[PDB]
């Protein structure tokens, strides 16, 4: 009784940067051929969120912004296949359109399809499905989670269980799958093997606990705030460093900690210093780093390519180098069968209105991950 | 008849940078335990021995340098069970232990008994084998090929095929092996893949035969000299840019030709804009680059680090990623299969007495490879 037609409902609106977000009465479209409208049970807040915010992330506004959720589907628009009204979903910020060359490559995830390399701030088909008072409002990144409905191109959802959590695998739709993903998929972290981690927040002990869930020998946190280190040692982390404590260059110690550099290292702050540490302290012959964050914005680093003529490899991925919708299901399934545990990443709940108070929390430092719920 | 006994020969010292080589008579003394004393039939002449000329490559002097070669043991010391008097060998001048953490390692091969890091210019004893007047007289990467006869620790010699061409097989001790495996081990070249080959002298050249090797679908080589490229398209390129051509960034005309990027990338050079370019022009979701050659000395180069975290892959690696000893005759046995060739390089052939003839080739950019015969 609300498909085919318009809904109004509550969104989190960003008129222009460095504002806070405004609660507003928006019109939802209905969703055209391919498309599919969702109700909104919760979602994440993101570094990437803020990021849009702060004029860091570069997209169209006024923008419904959010990509970290789960909900529930209310219509679909014709030719949808692939979820029904009633299924709980995940949007995919990174879509997989199964078509591209990048859909079609083994390796490759980042989807030709995304509205993150060149963002227009619409559906797939240039335009938007928000209003509000007649002032059309753009999308971000296909998802556009801060609202209580949302429409989404088919290739940018997932169906998942349909006994599923979505105050916590709404965590599956970023912040958990990308660290994760980092370990597990991208660095492809081996047993026995000896792991350092730069950044300890919720991105980072995800991080962590794709190590462990690989079967790694000895996992290194790495944080100037000692605060984080009891969770992430709760979630698999050996030891834990803070630079600020040592004399010496923070990559020696490491190197000096794993008898001449470790296997995998990843830097998941998104800071150019880091970056190249990070690199550095990884073994020279067959060491791996992995890259996770955005840093505050362009500028380039500084780096010495013989890190890499003794042998290291250097790389990076988005959504943890999964393919969006084959890889989100099997997360949520994972998740079902009890293979990891996401309450330790949840340390806020609040309700969506006081969205504003959640982004407060993310840029002090409190807060972990705090989930939104409608 | 010579075992047990010094040697009396001639050898090539370079005795002060930005000198040229001195052929000089030197004293040659017999293989202490684990040592093998070789006398030389050819030797290559390769970029980084020209580091060391021009102090770039720092390694204590005077020295005989040289370590890219071929030749015939002449006696063994005590212990030595890899290679007998009279068997055709390839000094290796990143050796293989076989016990460091690194030559246990499935992918490394920078073993750590390597004298490159940290250059001694001594046998692994910490010695050195060679008198000139009395004075001694550093190693090189534990070969000191630029000799009539040398001595090298058994982790740094490799038996190779009683019937193999040693005048042409030398090439495997470097140049060769470093750029075909650059495309075959360390970027794993794949099949309808497309590659581009940043520098088109001895390596470049090498990297393309590994690329065909593979199987590539297309082989780009990109040189500023254009006289590189009949031997470029001879050896498996299927087509040759000059940057100087163009009127908009070779990335962009690579990107464009590649349909959104190259599956794999090598720079070949080592010049620090081309290393940016070559990882740049890589497709941005699953993209291969690979570092071979090493800088005109420091300086960092400065990169984008969103390069890598769409899913790009940055990677380097000395001796084409092989484990040395393992290689080598591998390689050989595929010469000799004829699976590959050699003459293509093989550019200019001197005797040892004109190295400095040799230099001057490399130097100017006449030669693609000369080979010194004893
Ligand atoms: C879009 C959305 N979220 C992200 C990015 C891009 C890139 C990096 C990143 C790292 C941590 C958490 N989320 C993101
Ligand atoms: C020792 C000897 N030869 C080399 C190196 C080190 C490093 C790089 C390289 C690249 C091309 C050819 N030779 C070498
Ligand atoms: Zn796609
Ligand atoms: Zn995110
Ligand atoms: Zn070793
Ligand atoms: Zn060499």
């Amino acid at each position: 009784s609300t498909a085919g037609k318009v809904i109004k409902c509550k969104a989190a609106v960003l008129w222009e940067e460095k504002k806070p977000f405004s609660i507003e009465e928006v019109e939802v479209a209905p969703p055209k051929a391919h498309e599919v409208r969702i109700k909104m049970v919760a979602t994440g807040i993101c570094r990437s969120d803020d990021h849009v915010v702060s004029g860091t992330l570069v997209t169209p506004l006024p923008v419904i912004a959010g990509h970290e959720a789960a909900g529930i589907v209310e219509s679909i628009g014709e030719g949808v296949t692939t979820v029904r009204p009633g299924d709980k979903v995940i949007p995919l910020f990174t879509p997989q359109c199964g078509k591209c060359r990048v859909c079609k490559h083994p390796e490759g995830n980042f989807c030709l399809k995304n509205d993150l390399s060149m963002p227009r701030g619409t559906m797939q088909d240039g335009t938007s499905r928000f209003t509000c008072r007649g002032k059309p409002i753009h999308h971000f990144l296909g998802t556009s989670t801060f609202s209580q409905y949302t429409v989404v191109d088919e290739i940018s959802v997932a169906k998942i269980d349909a006994a599923s959590p979505l105050e916590k695998v709404c965590l599956i739709g970023c912040g958990f799958s990308t660290g994760y993903g980092s370990a597990v998929k991208v660095a492809k972290v081996t047993q026995g093997s000896t792991c350092a981690v730069f950044g300890l927040g919720g991105v980072g002990l995800s991080v962590i606990m794709g190590c462990k869930a690989a079967g790694a020998a000895r996992i290194i946190g790495v944080d100037i705030n000692k605060d984080k280190f009891a969770k992430a040692k709760e979630v698999g982390a050996t030891e834990c460093v803070n630079p600020q404590d040592y004399k010496k260059p923070i990559q020696e110690v490491l190197t000096e900690m794993s008898n001449g550099g470790v296997d995998f290292s990843f830097e998941v702050i998104g800071r150019l210093d880091t970056m190249v540490t990070a690199l550095s302290c990884c073994q020279e012959a067959y060491g791996v780093s992995v890259i996770v964050g955005v840093p505050p914005d362009s500028q380039n680093l500084s780096m010495n390519p013989m890190l890499l003529l003794s042998g290291r490899t250097w790389k990076g991925a988005i959504f943890g180098g999964f393919k969006s919708k084959d890889s989100v299901p099997k997360l949520v399934a994972d998740f079902m069968a009890k293979k990891f545990a996401l309450d330790p990443l949840i340390t806020h709940v609040l309700p969506f209105e006081k969205i504003n108070e959640g982004f407060d929390l993310l840029r002090s430092g409190e807060s972990i991950r705090t989930i939104l719920t409608f």
